[PDB]
């Protein structure tokens, strides 16, 4: 599936084996593992076919690491940038602090000298190329023109993203479960003179 | 001076309006804003005001302000994009290839001329690198900017009358995730 009993179980093993690995523990056997969860042996068997798991008993150090391993991809939030212009490209010299599993791992564009870069580490697309790339990432940054917005949105949602960063003018129609937040750097400037002008906030 | 008076007048009427007061006297107003009754009077002639209607003043300021500035420091890829995309008047930069030059109509110079180029201006954005932004913040300030734009990581320190609209990538995230992951 994964199943959803299974999934809920990864951050159990982990737990156990990270205090097996403080003890100084160096093997781990099914009936073990089957203790420290509640469960049985076959369940183990089949949780660790789901995982990816290798064994034989365990190796502590091994099922640690790779318990860790797959935590910490299930944990990282992945995020997808479209336009690498000026703001794009700042965005991709980002740099997020260690204790953040925050990253933006792939970009798009539709310029041909974009497309096949490499900006501040990461990959920029043909934006053609959306639909092979984008898998299980949850959050895009769009930072195109406001003309193109609206078609790109409406093809990011098809492929389940499930929040957009707006940085362009356009106001976005997309469907009651999509979380949007609206930065419009105009607008921010504009809110900003505005209050030391009239000592309230603009209107929208 | 007359249109340095008007937010002195403005400020304190759109307090007393708050009250339900419509009618202001000269000397109310200059033992509130510590201008002299007889400078109030003259002022108030000039606005066209015939004791004080309140909200005659008050709609009359907003529309001055409304009637009738920005710099920009850090000409990199996000001030770039700010300039490209309420006008910036003036750019400030330390890259010498930059300084005396025309980005997006607005020309830039050397940073070090900060303090002899700002005049007039209250509103500075701010896209530098982090560890460049509290210097600048303090030479901002005591230029005497009312409002800063600051689109760098920095936590910037100012004085509480300083407005600081902080826009950044991670903080916008962080937000945006913790949405994502507690409220599908
Ligand atoms: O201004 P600026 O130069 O910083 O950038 P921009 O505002 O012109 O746009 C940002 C980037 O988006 C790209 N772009 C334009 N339309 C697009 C689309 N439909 N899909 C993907 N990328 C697109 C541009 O090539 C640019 O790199
Ligand atoms: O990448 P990138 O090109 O955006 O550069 P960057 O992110 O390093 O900085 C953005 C812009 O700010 C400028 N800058 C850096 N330090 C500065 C300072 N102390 N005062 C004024 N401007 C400064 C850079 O020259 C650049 O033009």
């Amino acid at each position: 599936k994964i199943p959803q009993a299974t999934a809920k179980r990864l951050p159990l093993y982990y737990r156990f084996l990270k205090n097996l690995h403080a003890s100084g523990k160096q093997r781990v056997s099914s009936a073990e593992l089957s203790d420290a969860v509640k469960v049985d042996s076959a369940t183990i068997r089949r949780d660790f076919s789901y995982f990816g798991a290798l064994g034989k008993g365990y190796n502590v150090d091994y099922l640690l690491s790779f318990f860790r391993k797959t935590l910490d991809q299930d944990e990282m939030t992945d995020v997808i940038l479209i336009g690498v212009g000026n703001l794009g490209t700042a965005f991709l010299h980002y740099n997020f602090t260690k204790n953040n599993n925050t990253k933006i791992s792939m970009a798009f564009d539709i310029n041909e000298s974009k497309i096949g870069t490499e900006v501040g580490g990461v990959p920029v697309y043909n934006l053609d190329d959306l639909e092979q790339h984008v898998k299980d990432e949850s959050v895009a940054i769009l930072t195109v023109p406001a003309v193109a917005a609206q078609s790109i949105t409406d093809r990011l949602v098809a492929l389940g993203i499930k929040g957009i960063l707006n940085f362009t003018p356009a106001r976005l129609n997309v469907p009651e479960h999509i979380r949007i937040h609206h930065i419009d750097l105009a607008v921010e400037l504009q809110s900003l003179v505005y209050f030391l002008k009239h000592y309230s906030v603009l209107e929208e």
